[PDB]
């Protein structure tokens, strides 16, 4: 099975124009099936993102409590579909922003594992 | 079984940066259990495209006797692996070029079934 961990990785990173989450949200496989309505790409290196996991613990947006902000702004980008979106065409819309990044963690060694929110 | 007809058009129809072809490659699977090595993605209309089964015919890279050349410029972007791609790290150099079209045509009706060259 795919690890937390690596589906993360799949969902999140992309360390390194407007079609930007139509292509990406199609290639780490967010479109298969279904169209994940919102989705958020981190470019900061894989090592920064995993480092967020001793940083500052907050609640997650569900209640479970092993959450935890990023404390330096992060260069992320905002996958949203668009109004037009309707599976099997997930059409999304493309936003860059600096922004800290919520993250929640799991396993040993403790990396992130699901995206929670950009404050 | 996916037709010849819809693998062309999850091939070669993208209608409508220079990571184009890592993530499009990607989307539309052709990096899956193994690298393409070249692919071209034509951004005309897919009725220009089928069309293209009405015009000039002209022999195939291969020997075969069903390829058909565009009669108009088509935008397209050239796909083909950097010399360091290698399944799963599946990568490629993005081209962007407007030329003439041969694609190879079959099926009743005729429609495109494969992408044979740029002209």
């Amino acid at each position: 099975k795919e690890s937390a961990a690596a589906k993360f990785e799949r969902q999140h990173m992309d360390s390194g124009s407007s079609n930007y989450c139509n292509q990406m949200m199609c290639c780490r496989k967010m479109t298969q099936g279904k169209c994940k309505p919102v989705n958020t790409f981190v470019h900061e290196s894989l090592a920064d993102v995993k480092a967020v996991c001793s940083q500052k613990k907050v609640t997650c947006k569900d209640g479970q409590t092993n959450c935890y902000q990023s404390k330096s702004t992060m260069r992320i980008t905002d996958c949203r579909e668009t109004g037009s979106s309707k599976y099997p065409n997930c059409a999304y819309k493309t936003t860059q922003v600096e922004k800290h990044i919520i993250v929640a963690c799991g396993g040993k060694p403790s990396v992130p594992v699901h995206f929670d929110a950009s404050v």
